[PDB]
C-alpha cells in the first residue's frame, strides 16, 4: 500500500523530526543556562548524537536487509522512547543527557534509511521533496516549540517531546512495514559480503562527504558572519536577517511541491548547475552585500539546497546498484552524516587564521566540484 504508507512514513519521520526539538537543537541547546551541567557536556551530546546516526545508518542498512524489517523499526522505536523517557525522570544529570543523545540518534536512521529506500517510485522528484520537506519541517518546528515549553518551565515539559515519539510509533503500527525479513537464511554469508562489496564501490564518495562537509561548514558560523552584513539599523538590520530566514525558507518550502514538476530525464546538468550557482552566490555572499542583496541571494541559496537535496538523491538511485537499496542508503547516509559533521570541523580549523576563508574553502570544494562532475555526465 506504497502510496498510503508514503503517507504515514512522512508523518512518522516528520514526528520523529519534531523529536529533534528534544536532545539537539532546543532541550540541549538549554541545559547549562537552568542547570549546573556543563556549557560543554550539551555542546557535546550533539555530536555523539550526530556521530551514533551518521555510525549507525550504513550498519543499520545491512541489518534490516536481512535480519528484520517490523523489529529494527520497533527495536527504534523502544530505545528512542526508552531513552527520551530517561530525561522526563531525570532532566539534569549529564549521564542521561549524553546517552539518550546517542539514543535517539540512532534511531532516526532506521525511518530514514526504511523511508528513502522503499516508498519512493524512483520517478521521485517530488517523493524525496516531500520527505526532506517534512524532515525540516519536524526538526524546526520541534526546536520551536520546545522554545516555548521552556518559557513556561524549562525540564518541566520534558514528556512532550518523549511522547511526540509515541504518537510516532503507535501511527507506525499502522504501517505496512516497507520490505520483508521473510526468513534470512543467508545470515552471514551475504551480509558481511554486501557490506565489503559496497564499501568497496565508491558510488562517488567524493560527492557525498564532500556534500556533507559543504553544507553543514557554513550554518554555525553564518550568526557571526550577522555582524559583518551591514551597518546595524535600529529597523532595517536584525529585522532583516530574520526576513533573509524568511525568503529563503520558502525557497525550500517552494521545493516540496515542485521539485518533480521539474525533474525528468536526465537530471545530470541540474546538479553541476546548481553547484556553480551557489559557487556563484556565495562569492556574492560575504564579499559585497547590501541589505535586500541577502533576502535574494537567501532565495537563491535556498533554492539551491531545496532543489539539489531531492535532485542529487534521485541522482544517485538513478545510478545506485538496486536489489540492495536498505544498505545501499545506510552507507549513503552514513557518508553524508560523517561530512556534515566534518564539515563545520574543517571551517572552523580553516578560519583559525581568517573568517573568510571558509567561503574561499567553499570555492575550492567548487573548483574540485568542477573536476570530479565530468566524471558522472559523459
Amino acid at each position: 500500500a506504497n502510496h498510503k504508507n508514503f503517507i504515514l512514513m512522512l508523518i512518522i519521520l516528520f514526528l520523529m523530526e519534531f523529536a529533534r526539538g528534544m536532545y539537539i537543537l532546543s532541550y540541549i541547546n538549554f541545559l547549562p543556562t537552568v542547570t549546573s551541567i556543563a556549557v560543554a557536556i550539551t555542546s557535546l551530546a550533539f555530536s555523539i548524537h550526530f556521530i551514533a546516526d551518521a555510525s549507525t545508518n550504513f550498519v543499520i542498512g545491512f541489518l534490516l536487509k536481512k535480519f528484520g524489517t517490523k523489529i529494527v523499526l520497533t527495536t527504534g522505536f523502544i530505545l528512542a522512547f526508552t531513552s527520551l523517557f530517561l530525561v522526563i525522570w531525570f532532566p539534569a544529570s549529564p549521564f542521561v543527557i549524553i546517552f539518550s543523545a546517542m539514543m535517539l540518534g540512532i534511531a532516526v536512521s532506521p525511518i530514514w534509511v526504511i523511508m528513502l529506500s522503499s516508498v519512493e517510485e524512483d520517478k521521485r522528484g517530488k517523493q524525496m521533496g516531500y520527505v526532506y520537506f517534512s524532515w525540516l519541517l519536524g526538526l524546526l518546528v520541534g526546536m520551536v516549540f520546545m522554545n516555548l515549553l521552556i518559557k513556561v518551565h524549562p525540564t518541566r515539559f520534558a514528556f512532550m517531546m518523549s511522547l511526540v515519539v509515541l504518537i510516532a510509533w503507535i501511527l507506525y503500527y499502522f504501517v505496512d512495514v516497507k520490505l520483508t525479513n521473510y526468513n534470512t537464511r543467508p545470515v552471514k554469508a551475504q551480509l558481511r559480503q554486501i557490506v565489503d562489496v559496497t564499501k568497496r564501490h565508491l558510488l562517488l564518495f567524493p560527492g557525498i562527504l564532500l556534500q556533507g562537509a559543504a553544507i553543514a561548514a557554513l550554518v554555525p558560523i553564518l550568526p557571526t558572519y550577522a555582524t559583518k552584513v551591514i551597518n546595524v539599523s535600529t529597523i532595517e538590520y536584525t529585522v532583516a536577517i530574520i526576513i533573509g530566514g524568511i525568503g529563503c525558507a520558502v525557497s525550500m518550502l517552494f521545493l516540496s511541491k515542485l521539485i518533480d514538476n521539474r525533474s525528468r530525464n536526465f537530471m545530470y546538468g541540474v546538479i553541476l548547475s546548481g553547484f556553480i550557482l551557489y559557487m556563484i552566490l556565495i562569492f556574492t555572499l560575504s564579499m559585497i552585500v547590501n541589505i535586500h542583496i541577502l533576502w535574494i541571494i537567501a532565495l537563491a541559496i535556498g533554492l539551491m539546497y531545496g532543489i539539489l537535496l531531492p535532485a542529487w538523491n534521485t541522482f544517485m538511485a538513478r545510478f545506485i546498484k538496486s536489489d540492495e537499496q536498505e544498505e545501499t542508503w545506510g552507507v549513503f547516509n552514513s557518508i553524508q552524516g560523517f561530512g556534515s559533521m566534518i564539515g563545520p570541523l574543517f571551517g572552523g580549523l580553516i578560519t583559525q587564521f581568517t573568517n573568510n576563508l571558509n567561503n574561499t574553502f567553499y570555492f575550492s570544494a567548487l573548483i574540485f566540484l568542477v573536476l570530479a562532475v565530468f566524471y558522472g555526465s559523459y
